[PDB]
């Protein structure tokens, strides 16, 4: 599923993330707009071998199981395959793990390089929270 911006604002809302840990619910729809475009089944490869899964593209080598990323853990104990459903439940759930972890939103390099320290409020902006 390919989300829009206001719909997926709201998805996250009723899921909790809106200030969960601090983070702005305009800091998340930035994140996933650079991270997959709004779209659920969104899958990259990285060059150690693990791959980035889903609307948050969630890693691999820490948080889910694929079958293929030898010597990874399963942080969420979740198959990575389910953060590709079009029901965002358990990209969210996983996303509030990793973002307690200690580096805050940081373990996204897209939200560190194109969302950190912009005006990220005018992703929700227009928008019926
Ligand atoms: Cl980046």
């Amino acid at each position: 599923k390919v989300f829009g911006r206001c719909e997926l604002a709201a998805a996250m809302k009723r899921h909790g993330l809106d200030n969960y840990r601090g983070y702005s619910l305009g800091n998340w729809v930035c994140a996933a707009k650079f991270e997959s475009n709004f779209n659920t089944q969104a899958t990259n490869r990285n060059t150690d071998g693990s791959t980035d899964y889903g609307i948050l593209q969630i890693n691999s080598r820490w948080w889910c199981n694929d079958g293929r990323t030898p010597g990874s853990r399963n942080l969420c104990n979740i198959p990575c395959s389910a953060l590709l459903s079009s029901d965002i439940t358990a990209s969210v759930n996983c996303a509030k793990k990793i973002v307690s972890d200690g580096n805050g939103m940081n373990a996204w390099v897209a939200w560190r390089n194109r969302c950190k320290g912009t005006d990220v409020q005018a992703w929700i902006r227009g928008c019926r929270l």
